[PDB]
């Protein structure tokens, strides 16, 4: 009724991660997922996983689902925080109000994914990247939904939750105006692997033309080229770097293209850790070098900017996220 798109509510986790729920199996077994635009596979821990990390998670039992289709092909998935091992399985996956038989990794070993797994509340990870970026050559869930004529468009959007402010939404199938204000600008992908686009960057006197920028929901910070960060933090009073929240020397990130301008002010990349010291803030910025000048516009950027990931049009749409809806 009215809402023709599939909306999945998102909850923040200590301002470092955010989760969304989905189900696997004919009996709708529940799971909490990290929604990762940087990967392309879906995985859930199996009832057959007997590692300590799994004892506190919601587990998947294929024997309780009529629709389960055995595969068993051995597979291992790698992430920044580690590796998980298992085998492929296929069963009904439900996301919001949509369902479809989908191939995923049934994880049996998580000891190579610690301490992240045990220290976090999620059960598995749901990839929202491109096919070529996956293992087992599996079409993206949203792409699949589109081919099955279950959604109007092969795109999804992120309106991220903001710690102590409001929850968020992952919307599949269409763009909803209620999530943003200002103009919605599209940036074409420069690669059909990651959601990577080209943008010129300027922080202070330092600048970088046509830098590669990866919009990534799985990264908790904004990553900057080492050299770039160093120069940026010169003369600034910043002893992953911490500083006084009221530091007026803190610069504003500026990202521009032929179609749009995006900025990230200090209030968007500074994390309060007053419990460590009065008015003390952590810099949610990381020095990271890729073969070529690259910025990962992670959660800090996505919290400020509503984003749309368009498979059909091979682009990323960006607009200021509404502060309250």
């Amino acid at each position: 009724l009215g809402s023709s798109n599939d909306n999945i509510e998102l909850v923040d986790f200590q301002n470092i991660m955010f989760y969304g729920d989905a189900e696997v199996g004919d009996n709708q077994q529940p799971f909490t997922f990290i929604l990762d635009t940087g990967s392309a596979n879906l995985w859930v821990p199996s009832v057959k996983c007997t590692t300590a990390g799994c004892l506190t998670k919601h587990l998947y039992d294929s024997s309780k689902s009529r629709t389960y289709e055995k595969d068993g092909t051995k597979v291992e998935m790698n992430y920044v925080s580690g590796t998980v091992s298992g085998f492929f399985s296929k069963d009904l996956v439900t996301v919001g109000n949509l369902s479809l038989p989908y191939k995923f990794i049934e994880v049996i070993d998580t000891n190579g994914f610690e301490p992240t797994y045990t220290a976090s509340t999620f059960d598995g990870i749901l990839g929202l990247g491109w096919k070529d970026l996956s293992i087992g050559s599996v079409d993206p869930i949203v792409v699949e939904l589109k081919n099955q004529n279950k959604i109007e468009n092969a795109l999804f959007t992120f309106y991220l939750p903001v710690h102590d402010k409001h929850t968020g939404f992952l919307t599949i199938g269409g763009i909803e105006e209620r999530f943003y204000e200002g103009p919605l600008t599209y940036e074409k992908l420069n690669h059909d692997l990651y959601w990577q686009i080209t943008l010129d960057a300027h922080v202070g006197n330092i600048m970088l033309e046509k830098a590669n920028c990866i919009v990534d929901s799985g990264t908790s910070a904004i990553t900057v080229p080492t050299d770039f960060l160093n120069k940026m933090l010169q003369n600034l009073d910043v002893i992953f770097y911490v500083t006084l929240c009221n530091n007026s020397k803190l610069p504003t990130f500026e990202f521009t293209s032929e179609n749009g301008k995006y900025t990230l002010e200090p209030e968007y990349y500074l994390q309060h850790i007053e419990d460590v010291g009065p008015g003390l803030c952590m810099l949610n910025i990381i020095g990271l070098d890729f073969p070529v000048p690259t910025f990962i516009l992670g959660d800090p950027f996505m919290r400020k900017y509503f984003t749309v990931f368009d498979y059909d049009n091979h682009s990323v749409g960006i607009a200021l996220a509404k502060k309250n809806l």
